[PDB]
């Protein structure tokens, strides 16, 4: 069938939320809004552990963004905030790999984030974490090291918009299918990553992952 | 499992190109770029003939965009412009349904086009057109009527970027899977549609389709 433990093989859709961590929003001097920013990645942005991250040709200034992923278990149209967790299969730790220089211009000219945010292997992804293994996803620590050295840490309690709110808020704009994934935003400390850097990230007491960076 | 005739059931990805018709680019007074603008729709934006188009709650000013769809037949990474058509399974006539008021602000504030361009049923789609049935896709007429009355017509010869160029240019930035679909842009004459409008569109001598407009 279509096994959750390898969702990235058959999962159709990826939705990402922007500006879900105050510290990160300051870090960019982009302002927080009444509702969360959404953008998409294609299914071919999945880089499962064992695949490297690939800098695009056009990418001058690649950035790491460690984010918590929410995988969905059921078709979800206008899911009520109070039902959201019924629809969640589990989680995965993700990287919202970003061409920052691209994104800067995409924002200046008022254009789609696709090149900045949506390229092949732009969503490195942990092993699948079933839901029973996380009692409370707002009580987690995310960390990311480059070459053994910590650059990003944050608590999921710091999330401006809750997960259940997001599942609800997204499912009102875009129906969500079995296997669709939502990235829930990144904390303070996003920064550059160059060719043959070695990235480690994890959720304390749940999962860790390693990704090497390559080129074209 | 994977019948091309129902690609919208199992197709994972949708890529759309912006500003591929000079007449439409003028119509907006947005400027042409060296490379085509890309944004995505999720798999749940597919509205196959028989399903209506649905105005979102937030949508104050919905617009029709008739576009030619190119469906892909095999996995496509950095497809050479000279090979592109080897990788094409067939076509579909599509609507790039757009929340224009949203898109206006998305552009002002430099934000993702997702709400403007990526919502549920934002990609109404014809029956599958096999490749045998189209000898030359740059020699086609696209038309769209609202309530019997013609609003959009154009020739696929008017395309700024060729289809083979696009298949190649996209597959350099985002790997494409069997069943992934590319919308190739809209000509002059995009405009509003309101609740319980009746849309007809077609490719002369190839296919037509009917879609009703509903709300929430
Ligand atoms: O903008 C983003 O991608 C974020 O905040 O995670
Ligand atoms: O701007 C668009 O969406 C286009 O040109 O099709
Ligand atoms: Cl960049
Ligand atoms: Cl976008
Ligand atoms: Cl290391
Ligand atoms: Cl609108
Ligand atoms: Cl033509
Ligand atoms: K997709
Ligand atoms: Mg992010
Ligand atoms: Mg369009």
């Amino acid at each position: 069938t279509k096994p959750l433990s390898r969702f990235w093989e058959w999962g159709k859709n990826i939705v990402c939320v922007g500006r879900n961590y105050a510290d990160h929003v300051k870090e960019m001097r982009s302002t927080v809004l009444s509702e969360p920013v959404l953008f998409l990645k294609p299914s071919t942005a999945y880089a499962p552990e064992g695949s490297p991250v690939l800098m695009p040709a056009y990418c001058r200034n690649l950035h790491h963004e460690v984010e918590l992923g929410v995988l969905l278990g059921k078709r979800g149209e206008a899911i009520p905030e109070a039902a959201a967790m019924d629809y969640v299969a589990g989680y995965a730790l993700c990287l919202d790999m970003t061409a920052r220089d691209v994104q800067e211009e995409c924002k200046k000219k008022g254009l789609p984030w696709t090149l900045a945010k949506s390229f092949t292997s732009s969503c490195p992804v942990s092993a699948f974490v079933p839901k029973e293994k996380i009692p409370d996803p707002h009580a987690l620590r995310l960390w990311l090291k480059v070459n053994g050295e910590l650059r990003q840490e944050g608590k999921t309690s710091s999330m401006i918009f809750s997960i259940p709110y997001i599942i609800s808020y997204v499912s009102k704009i875009i129906t969500l299918e079995e296997g669709d994934l939502i990235l829930t935003g990144t904390p303070k400390g996003v920064g550059p990553i160059k060719e043959n850097d070695e990235i480690e990230a994890g959720i304390d007491g749940v999962v860790s992952m390693r990704f090497k960076v390559k080129r074209s």
